[PDB]
Order: structure tokens, then sequence, then C-alpha cells
């Protein structure tokens, strides 16, 4: 029996009130922001560049992406704002890359294409990392591998940070190997001339399509005609790039894969309240707190939420729901983290990977400016049960960061070290090891004591020298688009769109099979 | 029958010639030089700090890893020059850290400690990475992992490159989880007040061990721990009596060494090991027969050459180290079409019967073949790499001369996951010569100015060549690489042999899994 | 490097001591009690019996097991107090069965022996659960089984008892077929005349072996084919060695008589083709630093008096050698590694009344033997609560669980003994009876039971007198003492040793001097079967 009745989430926010309009005002000032700089990114690497490549007879990137993909599906593209000021004077709009998730004949892939206008093509470290979270990314979830080749190789100078190290360029052909021997299909599309380090990635691929006359395949000489016919590393001759494309996806699907699905679905129902809400309910300021519940309300599958233990630990927040019929368990924070709630959260995480259900984290870690210790030492001893439980569990996991996120509580609500399937940040996020305020007196305190030992007097005005610009760089350093220029937590996304931006990830994320999870030691 | 007579390889040098005395010298010279740093790194953080430390009634980091492994064990440092000159006006010896593979109770364990007396045991982002370089070949082998917890937490300056990413100091955490849930014992000894950072560590450790009155978790104490909130699992009065406890934890592990592969009994080479600093040089421009390498590293000088006549600049065959099988794959020279396959084939070869592979790397500078056709290395050089990505084996990685572009791919570079990588001293690694990057940026700057109508002046070719061929010096020496958590540690070549047969020692407690190899485009 | 020195537990007791005198004398008192029933149990059956038995030329089944099993190899016999005065007026000493294990061309076998003398081998229930906890115990450490079959099928009367449930007579022929499917060898071999129960048994079995002349295997004696059909044939032309080995085929082995078919057996035993072979570490062997005889004084007769378990710890570990785990949190429980003829194994014993910090440390204990795959030891010594009425139990619960579920999900080989008072969920969560371990054993001095006495006076009289008040019934006070005294009397006979000894739990008492070699040989013998990995359930946490 499906028919039973159940209570939904959600209340009516009061419109009127000035705290809504304020915190909606911020919010829209915020979102706006992040769309014209997304517009701005999207333009490309430059006027005369574009003007240089249409004239070359290629298409521009964006382009090439939107003909591959199936007409009308929806693309995913991640880490927009790699890159973003990340380097002094040099700009590399969406760090000179483009990856993202689409269906191509039916099927989702990865796609990682090479912006030729900036750069030339030329691999910054940010764009290594960038390709390397891709592929770790679709290695994760089973999705095959579209490479639209068009790159002038490793950047010359820096490139000590682009060569040598494990998780450097090599790791790029490392990961290509592997996916190819666990059946994961690798598809090359040399779009243009590559070089030395472009080369390999054609050679390495199941599946090459190299265009006529720009796609131009030299180890360090190189043409379409000349690989297909005498060397034989191309697989298929594409006269440009809409047959390239067409070659493509006639290729994808002559796959034989079908998605089959583990977990058990429902028909998919709209949630009782609209998503523009948030931004009153949410605002831009830290320091007021408000209630979780409303963003589970305005982001599942008809409002509907099963709590669990709802009245110990009441900071935590854990219960069942559905997002576009698949079930999820949800771990959301309402304030600060004590032991009952570290220890109602490892129980749900024991639930749910024994359910093999999905999990999605909500993080909103508190200051301490409202407690200075707590006694924290209780709180280790049981803040680790949940790092450890998190660490251990083997179902997909999603962690989106709604506000702050400090400390030790980044890593229990399965903060990017911990391999999340995907991470995002709202607008407002900050993320630091500590708040800027908390490490200014710390820094000033362990300063005066070891001048006292010494017998060094400390200045009371050099407490106060020190304390001002250690605000100002913890601010800088937290800032959203910093985070987001290095390829941490993958892209900003609008409020609006996280119902969205959910149900496509958890549907690239079910691709691959939901394997068992093994615990380590409990430490009762 | 074993007996059969097997000729050996190897060849008496002529020490009275010029070339040999100053390759010698310079080799010397490299060498004295590597042991005054390793020297001063060992000396610590500092006079004042120690005095302190010693005060405070503790012992000195190299003092408690001394007295924790078994009587007369050898000690495999690892990464002894991290954090070497990487920051401008900092010294950190040591990256903070120690790391090592030693025995305790006749166990091969993996040991970290933190060095307080270096920032107060604040983990540099340097730290962080060499940890969690340790903690990964621990969790690869299959080694108990013993962590001696004396830190200050994360260096709050800098707080950006140690805490937020991937790599960063979460990874710390999820390696302890993940090798605990694979029955990869983690024991914890809090030796010293830890942080916020260093309180974790403990908690998820197996077992723990806490000092009296030095150690504290955190309001945190040995008494609180053991008596009221039971985080600590053993009570310990000094240092000694802490190292003792590991000692009989580490006794009642239940564990037993099996080893896999066929055993012989060990010979020692035919030919002395010093005379490589006469074979070898410091320059690389000149050019040495790895076969010496070879008969100078390998039990009785024995080598079973394959495929000698074809691809002859890449040199594969069979040899045992202290009676481990191993598969050498070592440079000759420039890399062709019949190296890359004649490479592929062996190493499938060493896949089939689950045979260690070990790997020298010599790679060449392209001042003899400007190109060569290298399109067609393209086609055959990515059939290694895959060959070389795809092993399950046992791989180390030692890199006794030049390694430049997509050589070091093929030759198992770190990107690759060999089980570990050594340099020698006169190492030189970067992604291409300096003189060969200083041409390609004139002449792209020169096209692209005379497409876009400005003259590119003859003088500013010159001017960008100077400065290039400089900072691929720099960037490339060993040190530099070994500041860095790449490339493990610089070794002394007389002291090859018995690296190599304490890793693959090591190396040999995990068994070896089945290889499945992808789609090969021959 | 083995070579480090360690501290070593145990201390010396003070001989001189009254209070070690009195325990000395009471101990020594309940072993010369224990020693003298269990030689009149090995009596057997009777003198009629016995020499009727002996005039058949068979012989006699302590007999039988002694030509058996190797020359000197110790045998560990179970349970040899069931059927003690388990029926009113009707003897049945041993339980009419002999179940033991020992050593047989080098492999340890578990052997089952049906004494004749004894009712005529005739089943009765606590035989056939005897049987049927032999059976398990081989099946579970998956050790040979031998049947020396002589029996007269299921005792006619008490039927009901043998006859119709899941863990009645059929039991026996489910375990024997499952064991075959196994791989554990199955051998009978049928010294004296069976019965339409008794046949089924060589049936199932690998291999037969039947005497020439006493064996005789019929599905239906004389007696019964006669009242089923009205049929008469002689015994031996019904079921016969000759005819069971050359027309019928069942019998796969003839033989003289016994002491032939005793060498048949091991001839076949050793054509089993089957090695033992060890997954735990070894370490030389080596005595404790400590008599054994000293545990009399030690621990005494009196429930109510406490002792250190370490004692008792130190004086049955080699050397003398113990590594505590979390000595100074929960020192209610005692939890650390030793070694017992060279075996890992971990000791959980009790201390005192059994709190929440202690039942979080048994947890992580247990957690970490079976991660590192170590045999556990449990020692019960449960409180009364004489000390503490309530002391807010409900605390307690939380807690006890996790240490219930833990043990029970447990796959290591587990054993428990019984060194002192076993109550309440005290006996589920120290691996009870009820969860299955590989073996378990109690001192003479032991009580088990859900409550002491005097708690469980107290509770009824407060219930009765409440539903009264409420009634309107006033409760007389005399009829609360009316009450207390009863009841007190039958706990103490219910809490007997022997009285759990009747009954197959428990499988037998055992001399505290010999504690640490009936260990040794139980670890040994549950050794044989692998380690298999352990699943927890969901740690409520
Ligand atoms: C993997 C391993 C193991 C090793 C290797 O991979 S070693 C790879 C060596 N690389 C090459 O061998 C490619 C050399 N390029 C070329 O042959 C071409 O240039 C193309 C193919 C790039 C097409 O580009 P193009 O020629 O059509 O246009 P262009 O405007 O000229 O393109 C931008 C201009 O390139 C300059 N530029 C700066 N850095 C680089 C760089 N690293 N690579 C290329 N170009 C770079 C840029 O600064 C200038 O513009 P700017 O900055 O002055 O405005
Ligand atoms: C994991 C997550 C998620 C979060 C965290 O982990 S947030 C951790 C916050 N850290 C603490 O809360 C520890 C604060 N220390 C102390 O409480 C003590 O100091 C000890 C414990 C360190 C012992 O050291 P000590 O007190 O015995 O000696 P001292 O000489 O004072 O030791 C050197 C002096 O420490 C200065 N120093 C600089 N940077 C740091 C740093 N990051 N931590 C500590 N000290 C630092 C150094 O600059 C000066 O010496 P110098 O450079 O001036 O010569
Ligand atoms: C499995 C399923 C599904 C079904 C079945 O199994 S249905 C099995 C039906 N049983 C028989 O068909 C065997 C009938 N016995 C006989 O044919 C013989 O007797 C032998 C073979 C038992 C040898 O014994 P024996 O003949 O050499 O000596 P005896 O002294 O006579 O032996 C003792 C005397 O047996 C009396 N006695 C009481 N109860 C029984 C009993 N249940 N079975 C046998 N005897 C019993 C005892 O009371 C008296 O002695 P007591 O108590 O008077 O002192």
């Amino acid at each position: 029996y499906h028919g039973d009745s159940v209570a939904s989430l959600g209340t009516q926010p009061d419109l009127g009130s000035a705290l809504y309009q304020e915190n909606y005002k911020q919010m829209k000032a915020l979102v706006n922001q992040l769309h014209e700089r997304v517009e701005h990114i999207k333009l490309g690497g430059g006027e005369k560049a574009r003007a240089l490549h249409i004239s070359r007879g290629k298409l521009l990137p964006r382009e090439r992406i939107d003909n591959l993909i199936d007409p009308g599906s929806p693309f995913l593209e991640l880490s927009q704002f790699a890159g973003y000021q990340l380097y002094d004077n040099e700009e590399v709009p969406g760090g000179g890359i483009i990856t993202g998730i689409g269906r191509v004949s039916g099927v989702e892939c990865m796609i990682i294409a090479n912006d030729a206008t900036v750069k030339g093509g030329a691999y910054y470290p940010v764009t290594v990392k960038k390709q390397l979270r891709a592929q770790e990314i679709a290695m994760q979830n089973r999705l095959p591998c579209i490479y639209l080749v068009d790159s002038g190789g490793a950047y010359l100078p820096r490139q000590a940070d682009v060569f040598p190290d494990r998780d450097h360029f090599g790791r790029t052909f490392y990961n290509q190997a592997i996916m190819s021997s666990k059946n994961i299909a690798q598809i090359a599309v040399v779009m243009g001339s590559c070089t030395a380090g472009g080369a390999y990635v054609p050679a390495m691929a199941d599946e090459n399509i190299i265009v006529r006359k720009q796609g131009t395949i030299f180890l360090a000489l190189g043409g379409a005609d000349l690989h297909c016919r005498k060397s034989g590393v191309s697989d298929h001759w594409a006269l440009d790039d809409h047959h390239a494309l067409h070659l493509t996806r006639k290729v994808v699907r002559n796959l034989n894969y079908q998605k089959k699905l583990d977990v058990t679905i429902e028909p998919s129902e709209e949630p009782l309240f609209p998503a523009d809400e948030l931004y009153g309910i949410v605002g831009a300021n830290l320091k007021r707190s408000f209630d979780v519940r409303e963003v589970i309300a305005r982001i599942v599958d008809g409002s509907r939420f099963t709590e669990f233990k709802a009245f110990y630990g009441d900071t935590l927040v854990t219960g069942f729901a559905r997002i576009f019929g698949y079930p999820v368990g949800i771990v959301g924070n309402n304030g600060v983290l004590f032991s009952e709630s570290a220890k109602k959260g490892t129980h749900f995480v024991q639930l749910c990977c024994q359910r093999n259900i999905p999990l999605l984290f909500l993080q909103n870690i508190t200051g301490f400016m409202v407690g200075r210790e707590y006694e924290a030492e209780g709180i280790a001893k049981d803040g680790a049960k949940m790092v450890a439980a998190v660490a251990c569990a083997q179902v997909p996991k999603i962690t989106l960061i709604i506000g702050g996120s400090y400390g030790a509580g980044n890593y229990g609500m399965c903060g990017r070290a911990y391999s999340p399937r995907f991470l995002y940040i709202w607008p407002n996020a900050r993320i630091s090891v500590m708040g800027g305020e908390q490490a200014a007196n710390v820094l000033a305190t362990i300063t005066k004591d070891q001048r006292a030992r010494e017998g060094k007097q400390f200045s009371s005005a050099d407490e106060a020298a020190l304390k001002e610009p250690i605000i100002k760089k913890f601010e800088e350093e937290g800032n959203p688009y910093y985070s987001s220029a290095r390829v941490w937590d993958d892209g900003i996304i609008d409020p609006a769109d996280t119902r969205l931006v959910l149900g496509l990830s958890f549907s690239a994320a079910l691709n691959a099979p939901i394997e068992k999870t093994d615990f380590g030691i409990f430490r009762m």
C-alpha cells in the first residue's frame, strides 16, 4: 500500500518582514555578480584569438559541445571558475579547458574539450588539475570519456608545476590506461593540431577521429591522411568538425552499453514551495542562523521528509527523502556539533550504508564566537566516530556547502578530502581552517606567551597590529571564488538551481553499481 | 639441476684512464656534498629548541626511532631533503617530520614521527605531502603504521595549502580509516602535546599509548584520557616505557609475512660498488653502458638479457637481488619503436610471471637528434606507457641520469605509482633540456610576431635564451626535486644495492595481484 | 627481536592466612565430591548388565574408546554428568552415551559410543540432546565423527520427548547427512545389535564396520517385525554381518570381533587424506609461573567474597605473561592478550558489576580480536544485586546490548568458562550458552540462574502486594515471608552445578587444577576449522 498520507515539511516565509527583504537583496546581488562573471568567462580567450580560430575553419569549443550532445539535453559544466585570478597577470578563462557531463546517443558521458583560444591550448597547472578531476569523476561513476583534443602541450614556463609530480600531466595517461582496462570507453577526437603531450592522448584512446586538414598528430610530419593511411594511428577520417561530431555520436552509439539501476524508483513530484524563496531564507550573512529544514523542504520531491532521531542531537538533521524518484539520505547542519550529533550522524551513516542509499551532505559549520571551547575534548572522542564512518562509506556521496565550513567539521561532513562524487558551494559560502577573528586571537596569545618565557615583552600594540592583516587575509582566502579558482569545490551554483543540479549529479552517479561497505574499528 | 654454469656480466674498468679519474672526482665531490647536507639536516630544528625539548624530559625524535626499532636493524629513511630551501626564509629540516621503514618485533612497519623542534611541530604543506606519501607507501605495501604524534597542528599561515584540498590534511584521517578497515594496523603514540589536528590521530588509531605528563590530547591529559574519557588505551610513564609498550603491542599483532615469489641463496656482486663513481661520473653528455651498473648491483653479476640485438638502446633481462627475482629495464640511448616494442613485450612477460620490475632511467637530450621523425615514436611509445601503467607487479624506479619528456612517463615515472622512486645525486629531471626549450620559445614568438607584422629582434631571441637556460638548470637540480616530495630521497650510488634490497623486501609484504591490460594499438 | 623482557602477572598468596585455609578446604571438599561422583558414574550401568555384556563377548564402551584412540593420548570426555538425577527413579549413568574428543591415527576426532549396559542402549531424551551437542561440536570444528553403534532405539516410554520435534532424534540423521555433504568424514562401527533408529546410522555413514556375530543391522527387530506384520525371523537372518556384507551390501567392512573392528577403524581413519593446518601464529609453550592448586585457596567456595580474576589468569597462561588492554577504564572488566600452549587468545574476565564503561571496553576488545582473528576466552563471575539495588540500570541497557551484539556476531573461536555466578543479562553478555561458544565449562562452585534467590523472592512479594492493593485484597505481611522461604530453596537447588550439568547445558564440570589442560585441548581441537571473516550488525552509537 503506497497510498498512505504523509506530513510535508516546510513553511511559508514572511515576505513582508524586513529581514527577508534584506536577505533576498543580498542573495540577488551575489547571484547577479556570479551570472555576469560566468558570462565574461564564457566569452572565451579573446576577440583576436576567436577570429583566428574561426578563420582557420574550426568550431568554437562550446559550439563543438553543443553539436556533440543530444538535442536539447542539459549540460552540467564543471569548474567554470577554474583559474579565475589564479595567476597575477595572465587570464585563463575557464582554466583553458571545458569539462562537463552530457548525454550522447542516450548515454551519459564526460566531455573534455581544450579551448585553443586560451594560450593556444597550452596546459596550465590548473588545467591539468581540472582534467584530472574530470577523469577521476568519470572513473568513479564509470562514464565514457570523450576528448576534443586541441592543445599546444604543457605551458613551457611553469613546467615544474605541470610535468614532474604524481598528480601532474602523466596522471592523465595513467588514468586513461586504467579506465580503458576497466572497460570504460575512451574516445579521442583530434579536432586541431596537438603536440608531444597532445599526441599521446589519441594513441591511448580506444577510438580516434581526426579531421582531414586541421587535425595533425605529431609526437614532436602529422596529418589526417598520413595517420589514416600509413602510420595507422587514426581510426576514422573526418572532413570537418561537424562530420567528426557525427562520427563521434555514431561511435558512442556502437558502444553496446545499457544503464541499469540498483536503487528503487518512484514517480517524481515537485517540491511544495518555490525555490527562489531560498534567497530570503538564507541571505548572505553567516552570523544569522536559518533552519536547514526549509532548504530541505524546497529541494525534495513533494517536500516529504522522514526525520530520524529528531529530538536527539538536534543541531544535526538527518532523514530520508527522494529527489527525482531517487532515495537519498540527507545530513544537514543546524548548529555546533556535539557528541550526540556525532553519534546520531554515525548511526544514520551506518543505516544508509547498510541499505545502499545515496548520501547528501549540507554543510553550515558555525563560528566559535558563541562558544570559546565548550570542553571540545569531549567532541574529539566522538567527532572521530563520524569522520571514520563517512570515510569508509561506499554509497554515492554528494556534498553541498550552503554556509561556513571550518575546522574538523569540514572533514566530518564529507569534505573535499573524503572523495564525494560531487561538491558544490553556494555563492555565500566561506571555507577556511578557522574564522579570521578566532585565528587572530590564537596567533597573538601564542606569540605573547613564547615572548614571556623568552623575557621579551610582547607589545599590546603589536597584538592589534597582527590582528588586522590576519582578518583581511582570511576573508580573501575564504571567498567562494578563491576556492573555485583552485579546482576545489567544483563550481558555484545558483541556489535556485540546486534541485536540478542535485538531480543531474545523482542520475550521473547512479551509473556505477553500489558496492558493499566495510567499516574499520568503531571506537565505542 | 641448478648446477649449470652461467656467464657473468660486467668488466673491469681502466683505473688509470684520466676519464675515470675525473668522473670519480666529480662523483666523490657530489657525494660528500650530499653527506654534509644530510648531516646538517639531521642536526634538527635548532640548539635552543633541542635544549627546551630535552628540558621537558622528552626524547629527540631520532632517539625515539632508534629505541623503537629492533636493535641493530637498518632504518630506511624517506625524503630526508623535504623542504630543503622550499620556503624563502623559513628553514624546515626534513620537512618537520620523520618517516621511514624499520623492523619492530620482527615486523616491517612504517614509522611517522613529528619533530617538535621545528616550529613546535606545526604542519607545513610539505609536511602534509610527506606524511601522505608515507601513508600511501604503507597502504600499498600493507605495512603497519606507527605514529609518534607530537605536533602543534596546521601552520596557521599558509592554511590554504594545508587544510582545504583533497591531498590536504584531511586525507591523513581518510587514509588512516581506510587502512584500518583493510586490516592494516594503526598505532598512535602520543609522546607530546597535540592539537585539534593532532587530537584526531589517536582517536582514529586502533591502539593508543599516551605518556603520563607530556602527553596531552585536547583539558587533556594521560590520567584523564585513560580513566574518564577513555580515549587512551595504554598509560606510559615516560618515552622509554611508551616505546616498550609499542613494541609489545606490535608483537601482539598476530601477523606472519609470507612470500609468493621463489627465493634463492643470496650472493654478492663480482665487482666493487665504488667503481660506479668513475663509471658514471657527473657529466650527462657522456654516455655509459647501463650493463656495468646492472653488473655491480645484482647477485653474482648474473644477468639473462632478453632480445639483446633488437632495440639495443633499451636493456632488459632477468636477475636476482638478495634472492629476489627482478626484471631490469634500463636505458642505453634514445628510445625508438623497436625499443618501445621490446619493453612492452618484457613488461607483459614479467606481469604474466609475477616478477617485480626495476626501472633504471637515463633519457637522452635531443642535441644528437632534432626530430628523427618522432611521429613514429608516438605510435609505439604509448604502447609502453600503457603496459607500464597497467602492470600490477611491484615497480621500483631509479633515476641514474637525465629524465625528460615522455621518456619519464614511459620508464615508470613518479606519476605511474612505482612503489619507490630514487635518484642519484647527478640526475636531472625536467620536461625538456634547457637549451632545447630556449630554441622552441624563440621560434614560436618569432613566427607569431611575423604573422602579427611585428619584427622579432634577433637580439631579443638571445635575450630570452640566457634566463631560460638558468631557470631549467636550477629547477632540474636533484635537490630541487627532493625538496618537493617527488623522487623520495637521494641515495649514494654505493648504497644502491642495499637500498634496492630493503625496498623489495618491504614491498614483498603485499601479495601480487593479477594484471589486467587495456586495449593494445598493435 | 623477540628477546625483549616483559613483566609477569600474578602474586604469591598468603598460605598462613585463615581465609586461604578455609577456601582451600571448601574447594578440596567440592573436588573430592566431584571425583567420587564421576567414579560412580564411570562404574557403568550395573553389575548384572556388565556381566551379561562381557558374557556376550563384547567390550565395555570405555575399553572400546581406550583401544580406539592412539596409545597414551589424552581423552576429553564431554558431559559426564548428563542425566544425573534427571529422572525421578531411573538411573542413567552418563546419559547412556559416551562422547569425547581424542586422537585417532594422529587426527582429532569426535567419538560417540552407546553404553549398552544402560537400558539396553535405549535413547533417553538427554541421550539425544547429548548426541546432538556432540554432533554440533564436530560440525563447528570440522572434526571427523566416529559412531560405536550399540543401541536399542528410542526409549518407548517418553517417546514424545525423543521422536517428534526438530531437536529430537531425526536431527541426528540430518546432521550426519549435512556433515557428510561438507566433507566431514562419518564412520559407523556397528559393534552390537541396533534397531530401527540404530539401523539408519550405518546406512548414512560413509564407511561401515560390522562385527561378524554381535553386529546385527535390521531396520526393524524380530519383535518389531512380528508386531508390525506377524513375521517370525531370527535376528542373525534378518540382520547380520555376513548378510549385510555379501547380499544387502550395507556393510563396508567385515570384522571378526571388537579388537579387529577398532583396528579397521584406525586404518580407515588413516586413509582419510587429511592434514591439519593452522592460521594463527604459534610460539614455544611455557608453563605458568605459579602452581594451579593455589586456585583452591584463592577462589574458595563462597560467592559473596570477591577475588581478583588476574590471579586466575596468571595461573593458566603461558609464562604468566598478560598484556592488559584499557586497564584503568571500566576496571570491573579485565581484557588483554595472552598465549595458551603457544596459541594467541583474548581473555575477557569479570571483576565486578558491569557498567557502561565495561561494556564499551568489552565491545572494543571484541572488535579488535575479531579483526585480528584471535580466539576469545570468557571467564564469567557475574555479581549479585545485594550491593546495588538498581544503580540506574537503564544506562546499562543502552550499552549492555552493544556487547551482546558484538559477542553474537563474532566468528572467531569462543570458549566460555564459568568460575562463579552467572545471572541475568550478564550471562548473555559474556558469551552464554545461547550464543554458541565452541565449548562451555563450569567450576564446581558455580551458580547459574536468571537472578539470585533472595532478589527473586523480594520481586515476587512486591508484585503480588501491589496487584492485591489495586484489587482491594489486603496482602498479608506473613504471606510475603511464606512466599520467600520456598523460592530461596528452589533457586538454590536449580542453580546447582550438577543441576545444570544433568541437563546438557554447560558440557561438563572441570577441576580447577585441570583448567589449563582442558583449555589447551579445547583450543587445539577448535583450531581445526579455518577462521572466517566477521560481519557486524548496526552498532548503535
Ligand atoms: C607532454 C609533454 C611531456 C611535453 C610537451 O607537451 S612539450 C610541448 C611544446 N609545445 C609546442 O611545441 C607547441 C607550440 N605551439 C604551436 O606550434 C602553435 O602555436 C599551436 C599549436 C599552439 C597553435 O597556436 P597558433 O600557432 O595557431 O597560434 P598562437 O597565437 O601562436 O598561439 C598562442 C601562442 O603560443 C604561445 N605559447 C605559450 N606557451 C605555449 C606552449 N606551452 N605551447 C604552445 N604555445 C605556447 C602563446 O604565448 C602565444 O600567444 P600569446 O601569449 O603571445 O598571445
Ligand atoms: C587540524 C585542524 C583541522 C586544525 C588545527 O590543527 S588548528 C591548530 C592550532 N594550533 C595550536 O593551537 C597550537 C599552538 N601551539 C602551542 O600551544 C605550543 O606552542 C605547542 C603545542 C606547539 C608546543 O610548542 P611550545 O609552546 O612548547 O614552544 P614554542 O617555541 O612556542 O613552539 C614554536 C612556536 O609556535 C609558533 N607557531 C607557528 N605556527 C604554529 C602553529 N600552527 N601551531 C603552533 N605553534 C605555531 C612558532 O612560530 C613559535 O616559535 P618561533 O617560530 O617564534 O621560533
Ligand atoms: C528411530 C525410530 C523412528 C523408531 C524406533 O527406534 S522404535 C524402537 C523400538 N525398540 C526396539 O525394537 C528395541 C527392542 N529391544 C530389544 O530387542 C533388545 O532388548 C535390545 C536390542 C535393546 C538389547 O537388549 P537385551 O534384549 O540384550 O536386554 P534387556 O535387558 O532386555 O535390555 C533392557 C530392556 O529393554 C527395555 N526397554 C525399555 N525401553 C526400551 C526401548 N525403547 N528399546 C528397547 N528396549 C527397551 C528395558 O526396560 C529392559 O530392561 P529393564 O529396564 O526391565 O531392566
